[PDB]
């Protein structure tokens, strides 16, 4: 450690990632234990068979999604912290936290609804592993050697672009649609909603960062628009997956567009 | 990623640092933002010069204390995530989002009472930089390449048990004393108490980590007391430089005594 900036200094109270800090307080107090699953467990039980094993899937996607993300943003707060962006950092002790509550909340959905025990890792086809046991986990754990505008950049792109921006997004939007209109699992919904007012400031970092980047240089505009299509062919080929096994395809596309929209070549 | 512990089973909902995790959440609700300085203000301000400098050593060495802490837990999330140790994680996440309150918290203050613009960087020593920009950095950081047993015990040693259980725990109970005693510094006060309960809990991470591994094998129990007493002089030599600058000294052996008494061989 050269100094501390809050011994030399203070924080800077005006940095955007401070504001999100701020925000993330007042906006973060939600406990997942909290959350009565009571009814959760009467429908999950009133289930056929076969509707039962309709809802696993993307539940399965759900709880891997949330763990891998809460293990794998440490790397980019290590970055961030030595290279001396304690606003950042602040905020991602929000971020982390958020991550692990949703964690919990799957997990507690699960242990409730009495599916615990089952091992949902078959749901997984050869697209979701590139991403989640694989790109997304390489992407960020090179932060620890390499921390170049082109490493953040493509971390932040694969990490809170694609798998947050993009893919949880559009499966956290399918899944409410069809079980509110059900009246199925208040619990898991209001979990979700919870998780989603979360992800807006997720994402919100993640735009920062890469603007930040490519407001250096345009020549990094082009490396995101490429890191974005470079993923794409996995985004969908999990999403072709699920449907094999169609609103969830149509807002994906859209998803993915809107990211790109919202970094500015200059 | 070999699978994800929530999509195989879930949660190990007795494991103790799932339920320390628990608590921090119900009793992390505390926001520094909330916290009025208007009174600290018109109490530095009424301070003479001489009395105003006679704060200011203590108020360096906190903010330091808490800055350090919130970079440096990061490489023991690393390692404990490495270990598929998911509910430490869980925990760790409360444990760096109060670690950067209390950063927040002190800043805050400067701010409020006009020492913001001032660097306290003066009031750290040598045996101060030993610590807190030399050991305690390099203790945590060694674990992105060195996991065994002897390198998590001597982090959780230097980092809990040293800095925030001995050192840390002795100036804030001195600091509260004196100015609870004057009447002088409500904001900070309430700050502190607020940091302190934060703390009660960071301590039982240490405890636990410690023990852990000591309960493997006894050996790891003299590592730990031989890096307690190879410590124990640049952090007394820290208290004399203040003293040159009398109850901080004696809570101080107190408080490593105790430490110790926490972990048993067996
Ligand atoms: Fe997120
Ligand atoms: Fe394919
Ligand atoms: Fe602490
Ligand atoms: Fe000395
Ligand atoms: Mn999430
Ligand atoms: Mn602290």
């Amino acid at each position: 450690h050269d100094g501390f900036q809050t011994v030399k200094a203070t924080i800077d109270w005006e940095h955007p990632m401070f504001k999100l800090y701020e925000k993330a307080k007042r906006n973060g107090k939600w406990n997942p234990a909290d959350i009565d699953f009571s009814q959760d467990q009467k429908d999950f039980a009133s289930l056929t068979s076969e509707e039962k094993i309709s809802a696993l899937p993307l539940v399965a996607g759900f709880s891997a999604f949330e763990e891998a993300v809460t293990l794998d943003i440490l790397p980019m707060a290590h970055a961030l912290a030595r290279q001396g962006r304690l606003e950042d950092v602040l905020f991602l002790t929000t971020f982390m936290h958020d991550e692990a509550k949703h964690v919990e909340m799957f997990s507690r959905w699960q242990q409730a609804v009495g599916i615990g025990q089952m091992d949902l890792s078959v749901f997984h086809n050869d697209h979701y592993k590139r991403i989640f046991y694989e790109a997304l986990p390489e992407a960020m754990n090179r932060l620890y050697a390499d921390d170049s505008p082109e490493a953040v950049i493509r971390a932040a792109t694969v990490y809170n672009m694609i798998v947050e921006g993009t893919l949880a997004e559009s499966g956290y939007y399918t899944f409410r649609q069809i079980y509110k209109k059900a009246g199925l699992f208040p619990g898991l919904l209001q979990g979700i909603d919870y998780l989603n007012m979360d992800e807006g400031r997720h994402i919100q970092f993640g735009i920062y960062t890469i603007q930040r980047i490519v407001n250096e240089d345009e020549r990094y505009y082009e490396l995101f628009i490429r890191y974005m299509d470079e993923l794409w062919p996995h985004v969908i080929g999990y999403v072709d997956y699920l449907t094999e096994l169609d609103l969830l395809r149509h807002y994906v596309i859209k998803q993915f567009n809107l990211r790109k929209k919202q970094i500015s070549r200059t």
